[PDB]
DNA sequence: CTTCTGATAAAGC
């Protein structure tokens, strides 16, 4: 049953792996969602915990805010989400507005088991 | 198809197993599930029956008020709710809010089997 | 107009 579950999570996984590599851009393109590179967890937790939060504007695109300034929520912008501190400007709630608070209780109640 | 109601009952009960723990500080971080530490069976039933009240506001975070004062629910003051005495308050329903009715009630009948 | 609530539905199993 799970589907805007399942493609948050490995859109969240596969992007933070292309955000932590460190080599040549020909082989980061090619980084997928099985493929073994680091990324942080705390980070895909944050995006996720952000897409929960999001508020779409009048043209149906999210927009969001950081520290540097307002923000659009596309390919290459994508990575910002990563970091707790944006605050969303919107007009309405998003596509994703609340229906991944159950997600993230049990992804966060699931890394902090010993 | 039970994974918050999963989720909700091995958060209930760890977080229980570490709050009524005496020892060293040392030993209550690694302290799981499966541990065999004493844990309320009544105070997890006031959480989970509390969790299934939850209210949230706009930052979709569900902020609760109890005889010490407003608070937010997470992990430092996610005890706070093991007492029945604690209201929720809310712009709007939380995660679990109304999900949890027939889980309660089939958990009472179990504790309350002779 | 947006938000929230409630109801209907479909699920997989």
């Amino acid at each position: 049953n799970d589907h805007n579950q399942r493609n948050v999570f490995r859109q969240a996984i596969t992007l933070n792996k292309k955000i932590h590599f460190q080599g040549d851009p020909a082989t980061k393109e090619i980084i997928s969602f099985h493929s073994p590179y680091y990324f942080d967890i705390n980070e895909v937790i944050n995006y996720i915990n952000n897409r929960n939060n999001e508020r779409k504007n009048k043209d149906n695109e999210h927009i969001w805010s950081d520290e540097e300034g307002n923000f659009k929520f596309d390919n290459e912008n994508a990575h910002r989400l990563f970091k707790e501190n944006v605050t969303p400007d919107g007009s309405s709630a998003g596509a994703l507005n609340g229906k991944l608070l159950n997600f993230v209780d049990r992804l966060q109640s699931k890394i902090f088991d010993k």
